[PDB]
């Protein structure tokens, strides 16, 4: 039924190692040649709150791009490559349009990124699932070096942060971009940005930094690299930052997308809420050494990336680990 | 003269490999640790009569990456990755203005193809060059796995051809162009296509698809690749195509991006001629087994590029290697 339409965008995101998959509870993998010693690096995530926009919108083409990035961004952060992708999908009563849709994205967001979708599952629940809502888990596997895991260890006084733009909103904070259309009275549809509707770069689909990052990490000196996802610069950019040291974010670096600034005025919502909630236009902080920012910029400026010089990291003792100034 | 306004472009393409300072007399750059057997590809390029044409219009800043397309994209062909690039910018009397801006196109490529502009040399000759007349040369060195090499002879017959579509007319044929618009009193800049002026069609800098090639030949089974430059289609193809093949071209896989629609109907261009002359909106051509025509279209597609099913590949003793049906 299902399994009839989504065969063929499962198989044309199979890599030259993937032995098996969708045929029992059991993928078949084997390891890229190339590790010595590899180490594998694994994480998990859902899109959250979006998912109840896209139903709102009827489109649920991009919801599957959402999950794989919030899963293979948080990868890369450690130098791990990727290597496959598996998905549990709860609904109630399963849609076969919609389930197709999002697998369909979810295949997107695995060719992006070089992995493969080797398996998942359907599960139906009429019981704890009202209307055609439905949840979906996103699960990958990556492979690093040992010697090249990127620890955050080498950060120190002196370094520079470097900043990678958003598409958008992407996958965090949408329970307000909700309460702020519902307080609003807005139709995201209706009204225009842009030259594009409010429900574009709402819905727009997360950026996937990984073939960037992972060809950054080779040709330059990086010191850690951080993600930004729920609690915007407040949250993810401590993460990455060693003992006695402050970021100090430089707001003038950069002008926020009209989402932001369209979600700032909407809502009224304050300086610090707005770097909590939402990630302001950055998706992605890196971190590395003053005499390798020339080169940093100009490998990702040059490879469909927005990068810029956002800030600094200083020797410091203050609680308050992030400041934009 | 000029080495302090492109001291700052050059530096910034730095690879790790690299070794040393300003690069005056003696370029050094180790190899890459990956490769175990490392073979050296090497070739020289020239941009040709489009230089003409960028005189004409005043735009000298994309030039350099027709020039580095031309070298890099014909590497990648054997599998290899760009290491480093080489310029010599030939002029009467040097225009600090219009030589940094060729040498920033230059860097803009390297960028995106990821090798270091490692050298130059910029020669004055008195009573050759007349004008602003400039003529620039390029140098690259890619390196590839012994045990990786693509030279062709995999390819046999049932195979299938995948199109990696063109930004334009790139870097060939353009004496044509100059001529269709003389004989047509045509202004590149007046007139209107689709949106943008002709010129902009005309001077497109030519696509780099070395990250996108390097990147299918590790996921996919590549069998031979062509880059269409001089001599197009009908020179090209059979290039890389082994005794008793046959390249049968599809023509309604894809139509000719509106520029090459605008030549043939001003200078009324034949069939053959436009496919010899021009890429017809063709980069790329790729030869691969059928079974690995529907990942390769996938990982090519969701990655920057506009790939499709272009023809096939037969067993024939025909003399015409190439049929464009």
């Amino acid at each position: 039924a299902l399994v009839g339409r989504i065969k063929g965008v499962v198989k044309k995101t199979r890599r030259p190692e993937v032995m098996g998959g969708l045929g029992g509870f059991g993928a078949l993998c084997a390891l890229p040649q190339k590790y010595r010693e590899p180490v594998l690096v694994s994480g998990t995530d859902g899109v959250g709150t979006k998912l109840r926009l896209a139903m709102d919108l009827k489109r649920h083409d991009t919801i599957g791009i959402d999950l794989v990035a919030m899963c293979v961004n948080d990868l890369v952060v450690q130098g791990a490559e990727p290597l496959f992708f598996l998905d549990y999908y709860a609904t109630g009563k399963l849609d076969v349009d919609t389930a197709s849709a999002v697998i369909s994205g979810i295949a997107e967001g695995c060719l992006q990124s070089g992995c493969s979708l080797v398996g998942g599952e359907t599960a139906e629940m009429p019981g704890m699932y009202h209307g055609e809502d439905y949840d979906v888990a996103g699960f990958c596997v990556g492979v690093v070096e040992k010697s090249e895991i990127i620890d955050g260890s080498k950060v120190s006084d002196g370094d520079v942060l470097i900043a990678l733009g958003s598409s958008g909103p992407h996958s965090n904070g949408y329970s307000l971009v909700r309460k702020i259309l519902e307080v609003s009275g807005c139709d995201p549809q209706t009204t225009e940005l842009d030259g594009k509707p409010l429900a574009d770069h709402l819905l727009a689909p997360t950026r996937i930094y990984v073939k960037s990052v992972l060809e950054l990490i080779e040709k330059v000196d990086v010191h850690a690299i951080a993600h930004l996802t729920g609690g915007g610069f407040w949250e993810n950019i401590p993460r990455v930052l060693p003992d006695n040291t402050q970021a100090v974010i430089d707001e003038s670096s950069w002008q926020w997308p009209e989402v932001f600034n369209w979600l700032q005025t909407a809502g009224n919502v304050e300086h610090h809420e707005m770097y909590r909630t939402f990630n302001c236009g950055v998706g992605m902080i890196i971190a590395l050494p003053a005499p390798e920012v020339d080169k940093a910029l100009a490998l990702l400026n040059a490879n469909g990336e927005n990068a810029w010089k956002i800030g600094i990291i200083k020797a410091s003792d203050s609680e308050q680990r992030v400041v934009i100034e």
